[PDB]
């Protein structure tokens, strides 16, 4: 048992059954550990017990550092910490303040975290002091009996969750109790404003170049347009880490007698190594939609349909190539790919950039807008269908979100 | 010093100071507790030690249960467990099997978890039996008094660190990124090569902070962990321009008479304005794959299945909400969203980052690796299934591609 | 321009320069086509023309029909039909009642359709007389100049619809005008009731045999269970025409150095040769769900997860095998398949029949029911997930629909 | 008789009951019409017939067109149409090119279809140009007095057949099936072999009736065609227990201010209750792919695209309707559905039977056949895409598999 009392200048704690070990260890090392949190020298003991007196019969009295300036001063050596600690009179000195549950040295953990050598002060009129109410809040937050039991139940539950059925939901209860506690402070966060500003600077530059190319560049060929957009594709689509050109694939459907080589003009490699196809096509007023609806339904134009068919054919040829194709593609592009990465077909999908939307023009009526959205999601293989005006709108939305 | 042997298909535990007290306690309470894990009735004791017999030369013998059908059947009363305890014959009986570290009853914690009274079975082909390898993992990863103290030391340190400096390590990494960004961007004008170098610095910064969070911020609450990754989610997934928290959806399936409001902890909005869901789960469980394959095929862990189920339930409610949901969400988040963008619930999908694959260890076999890849792609509404280790590898692949 | 008048109680047709040609044709052959709908002869001429008389001055006079009992009787030869035609006095006599637009013989078409040789009767009190109201309705149904123009516009529209892209969508106009006029009679539709009763008999026989196996034949092993279900699998799922057993599949992912053979126990071939996998598993109470929900979400049981994974592995191996797999499978099963059918892997999907819902014997909570439905529609490859109780419910629904 | 020659890059047509009268008609009307297809003004005549010249000795020469830019430009006045007609130089000018059988101008009908004043262009690489092969298909299929008369005769025959014994041919096929069913099932005890034989008879009956409808009664209204196939829809797709006609759905996207009612012509409800959509399109063309490939890729025809678009729009409205849709649909069709079964919109899918592939002809090339299959599987939200010939082939495959 530990009883804490203050007499005049010094504050003395009393250890209250076999205390023979304490005396022996105190003699052996000139230091004993009381409750794993107190380190006292033979000098610290107010009176050494006589070898003739029974150590168990003797009541041990260990002395803390002298209190002054209305603050109890406790030596660093007793807590085995470099910085000494100051405790206010208003807090009643006790073991709960010194140690948390499981004999955790609250002051010791605090000392390791604090790089400054300035002595810790609690509930003091001094500016560098812990608010007493907040210090009590930290004590409540520290793990307590039954919080450890919830963690223990959760750890065993996680190991046998599949193996054992009928086990109580220990993990859910432990997480819920932990969720009520909020270790992090919302005010102390990372602004990340400079990083966001650089992202805006990157998005604006890509948006400005593509917009300028639509406005003034029509002379350049479709292949020249592909080359212009090839650097931007990696930044517009960060999921695809590498861009591959003229990817030869093998055909076993167009000609049964002999394989026919097919060349994907632009292909995309995911960080996972999955393979996707991107089709870049010359922008036109209406290369994405027709002029007259069929049977009261707007339909995709020959240009868009042909572009979807080209990408669909390449995906179909890759799906047939399967594992053999991945090995051939991996060996051909191993240097291009980051080391430890292999191309995997993984059900290839296609990204299409055809024409410019008339929504910006305002020519498209609400019924046309509905059909335009449906044409965009009509094909599963074409995960995303985009128009150059739509791509600019997506860039504008991303820039606005970063700005806000 | 306990020795376990089987006589006539009946298990016998033999124990070998003064053991006279053990006989006195057995008579006084009709029971004795030995090692703090085993309780034996006076009837249970195999041989009564007579007073004339020398206790020093006598070794206590107690029935430890009966070996039936190749299964050792320790009585529940011995471990003070309401349900029976069964061990396989191949698993050698030891004090370590029943007690971990400082006399911690391993079976006791498992019994508290099991609401059902069905007997615990360890080893063998029994359907409810726990595999010997999993039981060995449970012994090693059991929350022993030392492990509980380690958790308490970590939790106390985390609470003090969060109050003292918040995300100090993340801020230091951000300051390093800012210095690198200034060196790379000597000129205000931006080039594609300059943008790629800035992207490498941004990706390294995000990856370094995530690794630091995994190493020291794991003990944080699930709500606190989501807050740490919420700014990074927009950067890790640029497609999703905005991140929304505590989104409210309507559930009519659970109670037809009255709708029940459900809350999505994190939701992602893309530039198109389509709504998707993201789940960031604290990696409490070390493995995202079950230790033993159910039938030569590795199966998803309960933690992975739970995260998938919770997201699927959210996606199901969003699809059911339909147009009414899009209008309600758009009005609620109109200020948050960039102007001219409306929340549309079309084809809602989910991205889940849960647990750690630890392919770095190399424990996974070629078949196990194949099963893990199939599980990542097995779920229809989870476009990306990720683990914290997998996310770090994807970040590394992006950095290498930008470098080359 | 033909005029019909009654002289001597008989109809007279007057024909209004081709008049000289008609006289020359009358000399060459007795039969002369007037308006392409009427055949007339020298005997029919009331007043035959002569060369000396001016043809232009002369007015043709013919005997059209003889009126008997106040009913006009028209000979078969004039309309070139075997049976005579009767016209009621009240019904006007003109070219339009005799012929539709484009000189289409209404009576000639009707005579071919009528198997009976009884003379066609229009109006009058005769038992088989066609009512005047009905005859006028038939005339309105017959195509007019506007419908012929609309059909002509529709025919040209379809040929160049993709090319010009500037047409007025005349197809939609023509189809809409056609839709307003329905020439079918609701009574004519086949009862098909006798066939539907036979379908109920087939469904009841399958339902009862599956039911008898569930409740009584639990003795059969899983291989024995699959064998009993294989004949029913085609009937339960008619889309899959053929059942393949022990289908050898080349596997490269499990062991890269050496290919490994995976044997799909039951495989299904679509009429188009598409390949699907069916997994028949022994039924058990529940076995589609875990007893305890994980974090308030019920998760798939280990047995269900293992079954889904095994089917997913077979689908994954087939996709990797790709076109080479299709050729190998076609060669192995060409004899079993109908001639002209080749096994095309395409996108392989799996149908899983595992466990029992447990809903009927013990009511499940609404959350359990929602999770059970979600699990079935969770995995993409598992298009259909069923329980034996679900199969009986599906059979009951089909039987009830056929009854009603 | 008309001869076209190219002198000095100018196209001139020469012709040879008196030509002098034609010259007089030019003085009377300031214009003349020749062959009923060509109208020539006074300026058009290349060389005037001098009185001294024997009108007969001179051959009436008229300037027909100007040859410029490697093209033959024909003035609109010559064809009496507002828009000019351009014929490629490689295409020989013939009366057949500008005139169908019995002087039916081919260009005049096309001019009526085209709302825009842009000139019709035939041959060449221009996108607005119509391919020569398609123009040859137009010439052969162009409506002419014979073709229109043939359509009118067939329509009149169908109207009379609808009036008397509409489904008489179908009744005869059903009677044959009933006689065959009696011969097969004499035991009165269902057997798997007996069921297979009954299934073959049911499949043959459906296949024969569908084949008869293709051959005759095709001219019937699209609504009549849907009603004809509506009983067989459940038999063709047995998973779908019930068929719903004119299913009202709520559309909010088309008009923001108010919802607009949309009717699904035919909707399919399965045993689960998952509502699906089937489109039955009356075949009007023998091509489901464009006659000329877009850049070596065969695009889907307008009819196929329009039917898919209509199904996609219905699926989109159902997904937006969500839970509200499930309630309204279930209440409206609760009596129609088996008791205890409710419509669940879930993910709507569409089945489309449109036009005829004519694969049986063998006209399609291997690349065209590959494009055909890819188009059927390239559309999301579609379970399958079917043609009437493809549906018959599927029925044949089921019959052969049942036989063995
Ligand atoms: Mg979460
Ligand atoms: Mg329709």
């Amino acid at each position: 048992m530990l009883q804490f009392s203050f007499v005049s200048n010094d504050v003395v704690m009393t250890y209250d059954e076999q205390i023979i070990w304490v005396w022996e260890s105190l003699n052996k090392f000139q230091t004993v550990c009381i409750s794993r949190i107190f380190n006292f020298q033979l000098q610290d003991l107010r009176n050494p017990p006589s070898t003739v007196q029974d150590f168990n019969d003797y009541e041990y009295s260990f002395n803390f550092g002298t209190l002054n300036n209305e603050y109890i001063t406790v030596p660093g050596r007793i807590l085995s910490i470099n910085r000494d600690v100051l405790i206010h009179k208003s807090i009643k000195l006790e073991r709960k303040v010194f140690a948390s549950e499981r004999n955790v040295s609250i002051f010791g953990r605090l000392s390791k975290l604090l790089d400054h050598t300035n002595p810790i002060i609690i509930g003091g009129d001094k500016p560098e002091a812990i608010p007493k109410s907040v210090f009590q809040e930290l004590q409540s937050k520290f793990p307590n009996t039954g919080e450890l039991d919830r963690y223990a139940n959760a750890r065993v539950h996680a190991i046998l969750a599949g193996y054992l059925d009928g086990m109580k939901d220990a993990r859910e209860r432990y997480e819920h109790y932990l969720n009520r506690k909020t270790v992090i402070r919302k005010t102390d966060k990372l602004d990340l404003e400079v990083l966001n500003k650089l992202e805006i600077e990157k998005y604006t530059l890509i948006r400005d170049i593509i917009q300028d190319a639509l406005n003034n560049k029509t002379n350049l060929s479709e292949d020249d347009w592909q080359s212009l957009m090839i650097p931007f594709i990696t930044l517009l689509f960060p999921k695809y880490i590498k861009v591959l050109e003229k990817v030869k694939i093998f055909d076993y459907y167009s000609n049964p007698s002999a394989k026919t080589n097919r060349f994907i003009d632009i292909a995309l490699v995911d960080a996972n190594g999955n393979l996707d196809i991107i089709e870049v096509k010359k922008p036109f007023d209406d290369k994405i939609l027709r002029k007259t609806p069929y049977r009261d339904n707007y339909i995709p134009t020959s240009e868009l349909s042909g572009g979807i068919m080209q990408a669909e054919k390449y995906i179909f040829h890759l799906s047939k190539w399967g594992v053999k194709g991945e090995k051939e593609l991996t060996n051909a592009y191993k240097n291009s790919l980051p080391a430890g990465m292999c191309i995997r077909i993984s059900n290839p999908k296609a990204i299409i950039i055809v024409g410019r939307d008339q929504i910006a023009n305002g020519n498209m009526t609400d019924g046309q807008l509905l059909d335009f959205e449906i044409i965009k999601r009509k094909y599963a293989n074409m995960i995303d269908i985009l128009t150059y005006d739509d791509l600019l709108r997506r860039l504008n939305n991303t820039i606005e979100a970063l700005k806000g």
